[PDB]
């Protein structure tokens, strides 16, 4: 987007300016702000289309040497600055400081001119053609140079030598504005995706490995642990730096920085469990995707399984040796587990029982039985704190199983509604056709039409899709849709592009099935048709009169006739035909609007077949009958009727 | 579909041709391609409706003997070929090679003629009526025969005797084109279903029997196994051959052939598990059907049960004797199973325990407890690898149970939405009628109307179904719907079929409940009605004036009157009445368009009851009162009003 005006008016700070066209003779004004309207005393429409030299603002005391200096700076495309007595709408002699900056382009062309203004009346000299008094003209000069003296020469009324300080500072403000004349009238991440992916898999790593290291407590795991720490710190500084600079840093310190700092800095290793705060960055990224939330629920299901498995082992380990009496108590899932798999605990000391890998996967098996509502009961809780933990994990497993089932059911509901609406409309059409006892050929024809247009369109109301778009986008879409007419016919290559869009907005598109007829003989012809694909036959009295191929126009010339006629012939299709039709009313609307186009349209459009003009012909069977009639070789009430035919 | 033009233009290869009507006198042209338009120098509309003898193309030097030869070949319907000097639009003497082929039919009738052309100017002789020079006319002859000499006589400029080689080859190309004149202007599997069914049940067989033969390891099973192999190979060659010949074979080798070849060719019997790649052929075939996907999920549920049951037995068998120390380890579901059912393992050697049928069905019971989330725990895992397998199968069973529950819920949601929309609109209608305190008779009448039209229509917006169809199909559907008028009335049997469709598109259809009145006395009559079923009464002043049966027309004649009138009588229905009404505006539109029909319509349509013309009558109670009035046996302000009635 090109915010060429907004940057100038933001930098300007109550100073005023006009914009003129640098590439047009006499340099006409294309824009003037309200400050220039107030200082000039003119209105926007009255300012624009005048010269940006502001020759209408000149006067008898306006120096012509400054005028040709302005002309030279406009011709040479040169940043300059001048002061000149110019007049207003009330013809007051007002000295102006015009600063002219050419405007380059992305193509570096000198396309515009910027002329900024101020009032230098009080700064130089008061000169009046007539005034009430010297104080009155002086007061008018001070009131005119109000925003010059006021909001720029603030402390300058205390000091002397304002021409040496404050006027030079206003000229330097115009110089910094010329430094800000850079917008030049032109329009002015995958690393984040890959970074969020690798920190997501590392958050899965730490959510597996931290409760593992809490409960069950090499070297290369410590190496990759330090890699996890430094990559997390790089992610913190990237969450500082990257887009949504200092305002997003303050927003990050408000939002998430305390958790993300304490997450990755000896019991406080459980504080590392808060590293899943990074996962909420990706959770919004794939909540729109639906089938991946099933994968999200399965992943958090396994993650919570690993979590509460380590919690379950922690409960067993807290329970076996909770006292200094060192009793096994004959009651724990660890003790029943050691009696189950073998090697019960022994003492010589207290020699441990089961191996830690078997312990972890046995505990994960137990937590999976809990969260999956299976519940075998090999490992099954019998101590107090493990039982209240069992209640807790069963209440969590119910909700996790519910969320999985609801997500799967919603996935199936979308995947089934998208086909069920089509199957239901097909079933209702079959029900309707069976209701009214359509002859089976026509029922099959309408049915295979419905299946064919549902295979082609895939269930898209394309006209409604065009209603979703705005006006110009829909018109340009229609122009691309009717490129198959407009690039092909000589009738349309002389049209204006506005006429192209105002035509293309009226063109329906027909997908004719083979064997299906468009205009039956006797139907109203009200829409000339262009054939962009397929092959057509024209049947007059059971006889093929015209074969229409690609790029042919039939129907009836409306703009010459202005008369509705009957189709003198059937028009049937031979192949899958693509037609681009236009009714006569919209055609006549466009042709009445585009008057200079319509004559060239009449001269260029040659109908391949008039569907009004019945063509006279005889069959060869008829002249065979006439040749047979050599073997054969009152009229007064009827021949007068033939004389009425003579009167006809 | 009849692609009569497309085959000719595909075979033609830059040669040009016209198509003329063989059954019409003077043999008029029905088609000419752009090559003929370029060679002739004429436009498509200017070519067509001229003779296919191209008599307009003839000249002073055109041989009349060739003209009558062309006439004889057209009359006798004979494939021939000629060369003749003919003229163009700029009247240039151009020698043509016309090749004429009659076009047969599916009915073998000589319906069209094909006349193909080329330029034989340079090949025979240059003859000009006038030219600039001999080289100029020679250059025009070479430029005219450009596509003849260029893209056909390619290497012939190197050789001599072009009349003996290249011109004969172009005539032979026309001969092969006459061999390709076969399209003749005419339109040009259950074994796959049964084959996919029997390979589907065989894929169920191999998916049951291969893990059975992997884990648990007669003769007739080997016989039917070899039948499975040979039927699978026949399916491979049918997937090569059958529709979607060589392109589908290359697409099959890209798509599925490697898997389907390695699937059916001693440990690589597990490779036979990939035979389920055939099932993806049927999975797309019944994904549209919805209730069968429940059967699909139950079948893959039992199939995965059998799979992981064999995997479970494999885990037990791998676990009992994993070492050469030959320890039972007192820990396996096989060992606990043998201690459960009886016969523990013994040695004398190692005598086995449980019987293999009991082992398989016990393992299948266990896998069903896992996948059904029941989890009794007779068989319940206690070794390491069986526990991580238990985690795996519980994570699979959760998703399988979720998919089953989601599919069942979607099935119930479709089966319930289809009745819930009707029950909800009925509840809202009852709520609305109870809201405004309708007298209970009228509420019951509207309610039983709604239930009656929902029993009859079964919830089908039949007008919207007509909007789904295209124009001609909707018109033909409407013609079949109003066959009950058009086959019955003498008013419509003189109509054009275009008038039939343009009328039938305007006919509403009313299902009058008995006791319900159409036109109340005083309502506007604007729609003449045809009664195709039922019985009606016409009430004027509480007295039945006309009983209307099947095939009667009431309303008002609009086209004579062109005046809107009031209904002078109530028109009530006696039975379930089927009416086909048409408003006066669409009727007047059609009758204004079909002018020659409207007179016969006026002559033939006799109204069974004018609803405008009030009929004068007296009641017998009134004349009984008048006979009573014999016992009974100022006017000037009122009788003058009666004189005003005389003025009326």
């Amino acid at each position: 987007q090109n915010t060429f005006l907004e940057n100038i008016v933001r930098r300007s700070n109550d100073t005023n300016f006009v914009l003129g066209n640098a590439q047009i003779v006499d340099w006409p004004i294309v824009y003037s702000n309200d400050g220039f309207c107030k200082l000039s005393g003119y209105h926007r429409a009255e300012v624009m289309q005048k010269s940006s030299a502001c020759s209408f603002m000149y006067g008898e005391l306006t120096d012509k040497d400054t005028v040709e200096k302005v002309r030279q700076t406009f011709e040479n495309y040169e940043m300059n600055s001048f002061e000149i007595l110019m007049y207003k709408k009330n013809r007051t002699p007002v000295w102006f400081f015009v600063k002219i900056a050419p405007i380059r382009n992305e193509q570096d062309k000198v396309v515009l001119f910027l002329c900024t203004f101020s009032d230098i009346t009080a700064f130089k000299q008061p000169i009046e053609d007539d005034s009430c008094k010297g104080w009155g003209k002086f007061a008018r000069l001070t009131r005119a140079l109000t925003s010059s003296r006021g909001v720029l020469q603030q402390l300058a009324p205390s000091v002397q030598k304002g021409e040496n300080v404050h006027k030079h500072s206003r000229l330097a403000e115009v110089l910094q504005l010329g430094s800000d004349i850079l917008p030049q009238y032109k329009q002015e991440c995958v690393f984040k995706t890959t970074w969020d992916w690798i920190i997501l898999i590392l958050t899965f790593y730490t959510a597996i490995l931290v409760p593992y290291n809490v409960s069950f407590k090499n070297v290369a795991w410590l190496v990759v642990d330090s890699i996890v720490d430094v990559i997390f710190l790089v992610d913190i500084v990237l969450n500082f730096h990257t887009t949504f600079p200092k305002l997003i840093r303050m927003n990050y310190l408000k939002t998430w920085f305390v958790i993300d700092l304490l997450s990755c800095l000896s019991s406080l290793k459980v504080v590392r469990l808060l590293r899943l705060g990074r996962v909420a960055r990706k959770l919004d990224h794939y909540i729109e995707y639906g089938a991946a939330v099933l994968v999200l629920l399965v992943c958090v299901f396994g993650l919570a399984a690993h979590w509460m498995a380590c919690i379950w082992y922690s409960i067993g380990d807290y329970e076996i040796f909770d006292e200094d009496t060192k009793t096994i108590r004959n009651n724990s899932w660890l003790y029943q587990l050691a009696l189950d798999i073998g090697t019960p605990y022994q003492f010589n000391k207290w020699e441990g029982g089961p191996s830690k890998n078997s312990v972890y996967i046995s505990s994960l098996y137990f937590t999976m039985t809990s969260l999956t509502s299976v519940g075998f009961g090999n490992i099954a809780p019998s101590t107090d704190i493990e039982k209240i933990f069992a209640v807790a994990i069963m209440m969590i497993g119910s909700l996790l199983y519910a969320t999985i089932f609801g997500n799967v059911t919603t996935i199936f509901q979308q995947m089934y509604a998208n086909t069920n609406r089509y199957h239901e409309m097909l079933n209702s059409v079959r029900d309707f056709l069976k209701l009214y006892q359509v002859p089976k050929g026509l029922s099959e024809r309408v049915m295979d039409y419905i299946v064919s247009t549902w295979s082609m369109s895939r269930g898209i109301d394309t006209e409604k899709v065009l209603q979703i778009c705005p006006k110009d986008m829909r018109a340009d879409i229609c122009v691309h849709l009717n490129r198959k007419v407009f690039k092909e016919h000589p009738a349309f290559r002389l049209a204006s592009d506005g006429c192209l869009r105002a035509l293309a907005m009226e063109f329906q598109t027909v997908h004719c099935a083979p064997g299906d007829l468009i205009y039956h003989a006797g139907e109203s012809v009200d829409s000339l048709c262009f054939v962009v694909s397929g092959s057509l036959e024209v049947i007059q009295d059971d006889e093929v009169v015209a074969i229409l191929g690609k790029g042919d126009v039939f129907g009836d010339v409306f703009w010459k006739e202005a008369t509705l006629a009957q189709s003198c012939a059937n028009v049937r299709a031979l192949t899958y035909c693509d037609l681009h039709v236009i009714k006569r009313d919209a055609l006549q609307k466009v042709l009445e609007f585009y008057t200079a186009f319509s004559h060239s349209f009449s001269r260029n459009l040659i109908l391949t077949y008039n569907l009004r003009k019945r063509i006279v012909f005889r069959k060869i069977s008829d002249v065979k009958r006439e040749e047979e009639e050599r073997m054969k070789r009152p009229d007064h009430p009827v021949r007068r009727l033939f004389q009425r035919f003579r009167q006809q």
